[PDB]
């Protein structure tokens, strides 16, 4: 028996809107859960057609089972399966823009089904997000704390901008296993390395994550 194998697949579906622009994201990927690695290709379709009017970084961060966990730290995310895992996240950008996103992750065979709801609001029309001036998120380290059966993630993110420079964004996330987790972990960290390769409305993503400390 092996609920999560060294190699797994992913299918993504998102219903979203940013500054009133409605859109859907669909994609597929493959990854190595125990190695904290994942790769995927995502397609953005605007409700009114046309190019996506915002930088993909706004939604790129939208799959913890794909985190390399040392045997010293219980793996809450993989333990949540096959029952399922859900998470909720708030984003606070330095120029006033903000967003709320929640996702449900289910498992069937060797494939994870990732479905999300994303609503972004108040982004300045001339800011880097709506002007598509950001490039990638800087690598980061998220603080993970346990609380009454769920996990809390806290990380201050920095968006790399084209002309150089950074744009701050605070992430606050709640991770919820579908069923009661036997072994809860103590407080620790998860370092992330998320990079994108974007060609218009299509984007390829790669993320490497490792839990530690």
């Amino acid at each position: 028996v092996s609920v999560i194998k060294p190699e797994m697949k992913m299918r993504y579906y998102m219903d979203g809107s940013v500054n009133g622009h409605e859109f859907t994201i669909e994609g597929e990927g493959t990854g190595r859960p125990y190695e904290g690695h994942q790769e995927m290709t995502l397609r953005v379709t605007m409700a009114k057609g046309g190019p996506m009017p915002f930088a993909f970084d706004l939604v790129s961060h939208v799959h913890r089972p794909f985190t390399k966990y040392p045997e010293e730290i219980p793996d809450y995310f993989k333990q949540a399966f096959p029952e399922g895992l859900s998470w909720e996240r708030s984003l606070e950008f330095e120029d006033g823009g903000s967003a709320s996103v929640s996702a449900h992750i289910s498992l069937r065979g060797n494939t994870f089904y990732h479905k999300s709801k994303f609503t972004g609001v108040n982004f300045p029309a001339d800011g880097p997000i709506m002007q598509n001036q950001s490039v990638d998120w800087e690598p980061s380290t998220e603080k993970i704390t346990a609380s009454d059966g769920v996990l809390k993630g806290d990380v201050t993110m920095y968006l790399k901008l084209e002309g150089g420079g950074n744009h701050k964004c605070q992430f606050k996330t709640t991770y919820k296993a579908a069923k009661k987790i036997l072994k809860m972990p103590g407080s620790h960290y998860i370092s992330h390395r998320l990079v994108r390769k974007t060609e218009g409305n299509i984007t390829e993503l790669v993320e490497d994550a490792v839990a530690h400390s």
